[PDB]
Order: structure tokens, then sequence, then C-alpha cells
RNA sequence: CUCCAGGUCUCUCGUCGA
RNA sequence: GGAGA
């Protein structure tokens, strides 16, 4: 990832953007009673808790690029991920438009409640100006679609969140690319089918955990990656992304039937064009966050990378008996024999890619059931039925969560949903949540879930 | 006097119906 | 800045 260009807004244009600046995180009622290190993330230049540059430090994930061809690894990496795929019998068939935008069996419909982009982000026009679910109405959409066109620049916010306390010091807030309707449209449209058979297909096949539950599918995990465990972590994954990923990507779409005129889609993402405040500028290579199809995208490439790494770090390797999961960065992986993914960080150096440790720390240990975690989660079997596995989501990041809130009409949702996360730590810690939470005069006021009702239907599931 | 801040997945709750 | 009660 790189910013090639800027250039003012104006001078290409461009009005320029209302980026907010305050956050809507409010400590909440229980921020005392539990212990936490996150604050919400820095907005703006002024902050009183930053001690480094703002911008310099939000842009600075685009560490650069590397230039390389599609290596004989990769060729090889992307024969074998396509052999998969194919098992699975995606239509590279338009999706029909009524049900790219508003829905279809195994594709939500689009989010409503979220920025339409450019140019309507100006315009001070929302979604629902445009479409109602209600309504499924599409005479509005084609008319501005029509009018805007298509490959519409992308709209750059710094994301309301909570970040760790040296995130906060250092000024790492994390920008999202708010994607036109016009172009979320066009590439569910393009793309729609592929991202319905991923969702309605996470497993070892696709190599994708989107569309999983984590309640259900923990289970599921172990069976399928039966081997030695792999697993790392990426620093700043999609601002990592060299061309030559994308170029990986779109041979693959090659592969699965897709024209040289959809895959020019992928173009659009590697090659990007964004709005920031009174700014325009260009990013060559890196998978915009927020684009449509960046979970399905981000994943796929990593199939190809880490499939790349093996072969090339490990000449001589049977990719059939090799089985990995990902949701976009984030990966779970198994190969029947010790793997030194140290070594494949190595490699990954070599083609732009930051990969360390998995869960922090400075080893390439040993990634065992125990200490392996996806999607934030443990992995710990039942002791009662040993074949069913909770998704454990540790204490400390369920305390993050409750110390604030965007909201205090919210609390009882917020605080419920956490109860769906926490009960899997077991009864004892489950209980001393529930006490703490109780420890407060609002937490006295608040319809929790019983222990034994959670376990209850989490059993009742598997069936 | 409020609102402006992306893609998605999962779960949950609220309302309305068979 | 734009949209609205
Ligand atoms: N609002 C968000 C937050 C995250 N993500 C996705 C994109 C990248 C991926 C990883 O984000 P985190 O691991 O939660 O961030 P981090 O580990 O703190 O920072 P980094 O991406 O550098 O590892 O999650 C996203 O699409 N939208």
């Amino acid at each position: 990832g790189e910013i090639e260009f800027i250039e003012s807004s104006k001078d290409a244009g461009f009005p320029v953007i209302n980026t907010p600046s305050k956050t809507k995180l409010e400590p909440s009622v229980f921020h005392q009673v539990f212990e936490g290190n996150k604050e919400p993330a820095v907005l703006r230049s002024g902050d009183p808790r930053l001690k480094a540059n703002f911008e310099e430090a939000i842009f600075s994930k685009y560490i650069g690029n590397v230039n390389t061809h599609v290596d004989e690894y990769m060729l090889e990496a992307v024969d074998h991920y396509a052999g998969q795929l194919a098992t699975l019998d995606i239509s590279t068939e338009p999706m029909k438009l009524e049900d790219a935008v508003y829905g279809t069996e195994g594709l939500e419909a689009l989010d409503l409640t979220t920025s339409a982009g450019y140019p309507y982000v100006a315009l001070g026009i929302k979604k629902r100006d445009i479409l109602s679910k209600k309504t499924k109405d599409l005479t509005k959409l084609k008319e501005c679609m029509d009018k805007y066109g298509l490959n519409l620049p992308m709209v750059t916010y710094v994301k309301d969140e909570l970040r760790s306390i040296e995130k906060v010091a250092k000024g790492k807030s994390r920008l999202i690319e708010a994607s036109s309707l016009n172009d979320s449209v066009a590439m569910r449209q393009t793309f729609g089918n592929l991202y319905k058979t991923f969702h309605l297909n996470p497993g070892v096949v696709t190599g994708s955990a989107v569309g999983c539950d984590p309640d259900l599918f923990w289970s599921k995990i172990p069976v399928m990656l039966d081997g030695h465990l792999i697993a790392f972590d990426y620093s700043g994954y999609d601002a990592s992304l060299s061309p030559v990923w994308f170029a990986c990507l779109k041979m693959i779409l090659e592969k699965l039937g897709y024209t040289h005129k959809e895959t020019n889609y992928i173009d659009y993402l590697c090659n990007s064009h964004h709005l920031y405040r009174d700014k325009h500028y260009f990013v060559r290579g890196g998978m915009p966050s927020g684009c449509s199809g960046t979970s399905i995208f981000n994943s796929m490439i990593n199939n190809i990378i880490i499939r790349t790494l093996m072969l090339k770090v490990y000449k001589g390797i049977d990719l059939d008996q090799f089985r990995m999961i990902a949701y976009g960065d984030d990966v779970i992986a198994s190969y029947p024999w010790p793997i030194d993914a140290s070594l494949l960080a190595e490699a990954g150096k070599g083609y732009g890619l930051i990969m360390t440790p998995a869960d922090k720390g400075e080893c390439f240990n040993e990634v065992t059931w125990t200490n392996v975690t996806f999607l934030k989660r443990y992995f710990r079997a039942d002791e009662q039925y040993p074949f069913l596995v909770h998704p454990v989501m540790p204490m400390k990041d369920i305390h993050e969560s409750i110390r604030w809130t965007k909201d205090p009409k919210n609390t009882q949702d917020h605080v419920r949903s956490l109860c769906l996360l926490a009960w899997h730590n077991g009864e004892h810690e489950y209980e001393e949540f529930i006490r703490k939470i109780r420890s407060v005069p609002v937490g006295r006021c608040l319809t929790l879930p019983a222990f034994s009702t959670l376990r209850r239907k989490w059993l009742d599931s598997f069936g």
C-alpha cells in the first residue's frame, strides 16, 4: 500500500468533506466496576493525549509496496486454491439487482443506516433517500447510478472506537474508506453469487470463516484442522497488500470464469482514490477497508498468500494436506507436519507482508489448541461433552466493551449481548461478571440471562 | 434543537403478522 | 461546510 499522489480536492472538482472529530463514546455506569486500558480513539490533532503527529500516524499504515511479478509459487498457490473453489459452483453471472441490493439467501441487504458516500455525502443525501427495504424500489437507484456513474472516490473517515492506551498516545486511530452506494451496488451485482457461495459455505474448502457462528462452528473447526496448528498475526494487512497479490486475485477470479471486464473491478480496489477532508489522493495497492467485498477478497488473498509462503519456504510440500480458515487477515490453519512460521514470516517480508507471532508476544512459539485464538475467541471443549467446543472470548476484552457506551439508552441490549459472550468463560466467571454488573444501581435494573439458560440453549443448538 | 463517521458476518433484542 | 425539525 502506497499513497502515490495528493492533490487539493478543489483542484479536482471535489467538495470538502465533513469528517467528525468528536467521539460518541462516554464512560458507562460500569466504567469503574471493571478495569480497562482502552479509551476512545484519537479523532483530531488537538487531542491532549497525543504524543505524536496524528495525520502522520493514521496514514503511516501505508508501509509501501514491493515490485515483484507473479512468481512460480504464487501461480501454483493460485491453481490449488482455485481447484477447491471450483468444487463450489460459483456463478459468475451478475446477481439480479433486486437481490444484490435488498438481500437474498446468503447475502444480506445493503446497510441502509450508513453513509451513501460520494457524491451523496456532500449533497446531504442518505441511503434511505434512494432505497427502502419496505418498498424494494430500484427506480431512484438506477437514476442515481446513471447520473453519477461508477469508480467514485472513497471517503476517508477515522473510526470512532476504543484503542489501547499506546495507540491513543501514538495516534494510531483507524481509517475506513466509505464506498459509494453506486460502487457497492455494482460490485454486489458483479460478485454477489461469489459472496453468497462464500457466506453459505464457511470452512476448509472456501478457506473462509465468513458466514459462520462461533457458537456452532468452533466444534467443527478442530475436526477440519486435524494436523499441527499454524497461526500468526499480521501488522496492517489491508494496507500492506502490494499490487501483485491483487494480480494474483484477478488471476484466480479469471480461473473461476470471470471476464477481464469483471476482474477489472479489482483494479478499483488496488488502485484506489480517496477524499479526506480537503484532499484527494491516490493509493496503489492496499485493500481499501470499507469497499464492498473487503472480507471476501482479503480472505481469498490470504489463502493465496499463505499457500505461497509454504510453497516457497518448504519447497516440495503437499497442499492437499494443508487446511486453513481465514477471516480477512485472521487465520487459523494446520499442516500434518511442524511448520516454522518464523520462516513463513521471513518469506512474507520479501512480499511486503509483516507477519508477527500469534496473539501478541515475541516468540513464534508452538501454537497449541490451548493458546490459539480465532476471531478473538479461544477454543475450550466442554468438560461434559468433549466434542462440543466453546468459543472463548477473554473476559478482559468483554470488560473493555462494558466500560463505555455511545448511548446509555442501549445499556440493556449492550450488556445482554456481552453476556452471550462471557458465559463461555464458565459458570464461575460468568457469575462474577453478573455480580460485578449487579454491584451498581443500574446493573440491578437489567434483565440478565441465567447461565443455566445459556448453556441449555447452546447444547440445544446442536440438534 | 438533533444529524454528518465504511464493508460485512454472527447473535440478540423490539414491533408487526401468519 | 450540507441536511433537517
Ligand atoms: N472498524 C473495523 C475494524 C476492523 N476491521 C477489519 C479490517 C482489518 C481487521 C483487523 O483489525 P484489528 O485486528 O481489530 O485492528 P488492530 O489489530 O488493532 O490493528 P492492525 O490492523 O494494524 O493489526 O479488521 C474493519 O473492517 N472495520
